[PDB]
């Protein structure tokens, strides 16, 4: 009545490719669609985007990411990859996530 399916590093990375094409998900976001086990879901997803960026470019494909912010000043910060833990300019820790995003030409 119950199948059991393996999961592995190849078939996990071309699932990524797979929900960021049909819409737009958070770092956090590309978690809470699948098994978390611990702790470790940020820099292992951000790394996993460097790996897609040089593949993607490749296949003819354009990557777009949403510029990160600074929500309590109203300061704009430019679009990047590994996250700052402060601001270089102010204080704040409340910086919004950037977005990732496949699309098509």
């Amino acid at each position: 009545a119950h199948h059991h399916h393996h999961h592995g590093s190849a078939t996990r990375r071309e699932k990524i490719i797979e929900l960021l094409l049909e819409g737009d998900y958070s770092p956090s976001e590309l978690a809470r669609i699948l098994d978390m086990r611990g702790k470790g879901s940020k820099k292992v997803i951000l790394e996993d985007l460097k790996v897609i960026s040089k593949i993607a470019k490749r296949e003819g494909m354009v990557l777009l990411i949403k510029p990160a912010q600074c929500r309590k000043c109203g300061f704009v910060f430019k679009a990047e990859i590994n996250i700052p833990s402060r601001c270089p300019k102010c204080k704040s820790e409340w910086i919004e996530e950037p977005r990732f995003k496949l699309e098509r030409k």
